[PDB]
């Protein structure tokens, strides 16, 4: 249909973003820190406070030293060039760039509300409505980055923000890439991983839709499908599928799943033929107006309430460390980008 038009516009605007990216639009100077909330390999986010304008960020900082040692220089250039490309509703818009001496710095917008995971976890499942809600604006937001050959690859409650109006800011894109075909990467979280990823096969978007029919289980039922202790555990029983789903289900659900949570790569939703359409036009999103929920028109079924002043109450507790900086300049010749 129409929307064609607006994909075409899409990879316009991604293209030249992307083939002259942003690179050190502020600088560590500009900015107050007030507290370390998030934490990841190679660094932490931070809230931040704009001196000059007072607007509230959040700011990653991750060690030149580490991610080189670790290896992971190509994702952390990858996260970095998708972010200042992309443009999309229920992204997390990524506000500045930067680079130093001894860290990279992504000044993110400030979302307040927190993950998807704490909210889960604090009513311990959404209703098949709640969950709706929210895997629209995922099939949305995978419909436009698969349109600019972008693969996400780590789905899952933790980077998935509820925003004020209890709509989705997609954040964490660490393990996002921009490919035509396949990739090999051992990427994700064990519960998400397609079969594919276990069995170390060259693996495409369709990465994307299981890890999308794993988020929904685990939204409506309050845990996912595929768990266990070990991790070699939860591998074997994803690439058997065997997914029992909980009598409280609905059919439309139990059939959506089913084919998402395809085992079989050629015969999963969102793989096959027709697209994002399978998943568009199944019977479990026939309320969903899809542009409504686009133009965000639609009331969201839980509002996630807040301190009220910008950073006043506060959330979740990290050890606060030093914003270090060294003397001479580590690992530049690596990240000459950003
Ligand atoms: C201000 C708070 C609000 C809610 C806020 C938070 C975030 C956000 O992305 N927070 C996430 C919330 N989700 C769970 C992870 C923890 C945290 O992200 C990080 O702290 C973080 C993640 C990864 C890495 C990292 O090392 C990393 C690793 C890679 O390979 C393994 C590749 C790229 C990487 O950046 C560093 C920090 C974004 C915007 C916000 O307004």
């Amino acid at each position: 249909e129409s929307v064609k038009e607006f994909l075409a516009k899409a990879k316009e605007d991604f293209l030249k973003k992307w083939e002259t990216p942003s690179q050190n639009t502020a600088q560590l100077d500009q900015f107050d820190r007030i507290k370390t909330l998030g934490t990841g390999s190679f660094g932490r986010v931070m809230l931040v406070k704009h001196k000059e304008s007072g607007n509230h960020y959040a700011m990653k900082i991750l060690d030149k030293q580490k991610v080189v040692k670790l290896k992971q220089i190509e994702h952390t250039l990858n996260e970095k060039r998708i972010l200042q490309a992309v443009n999309f509703p229920f992204l997390v818009k990524l506000e500045f760039s930067f680079k130093d001496n001894s860290n990279l710095y992504m000044v993110m917008e400030y979302v307040a509300g927190g993950e998807m995971f704490s909210h889960l976890r604090r009513i311990g499942r959404f209703s098949e409505p709640h969950a709706r809600f929210y895997a629209a604006q995922i099939v949305l937001t995978f419909e436009y980055l698969h349109s600019l050959d972008l693969i996400y690859r780590d789905l899952k409650p933790e980077n998935l923000l509820i925003d004020q109006q209890g709509y989705i800011q997609v954040t964490d894109f660490g393990f996002a890439k921009r490919v035509k075909g396949r990739t090999w990467t051992l990427c994700g979280t064990p519960e998400y991983l397609a079969p594919e990823i276990i069995l170390s096969k060259g693996y495409n978007k369709a990465v994307d839709w299981w890890a999308l029919g794993v988020l929904i289980y685990e939204m409506a039922a309050g845990y996912p499908p595929f768990f266990a202790d070990q991790p070699i555990q939860i591998y074997e029983k994803i690439v058997s599928g065997k997914v029992r789903f909980p009598s409280h289900f609905s059919s439309d659900l139990k059939d959506l799943l089913r084919n998402l949570l395809q085992v079989d790569l050629t015969k999963r939703f969102g793989n096959l033929k027709n697209g994002v359409n399978d998943i568009k036009n199944h019977k479990w999103f026939a309320t969903t107006d899809w542009i409504a929920i686009y133009q965000r028109k639609v009331e969201a079924p839980f509002i996630p309430k807040f301190k009220g002043p910008g950073d006043t109450s506060n959330f979740d507790d990290y050890e606060e460390e030093e914003i270090r900086v060294s003397i001479n300049e580590k690992c530049g010749k690596e990240f000459t980008e950003f």
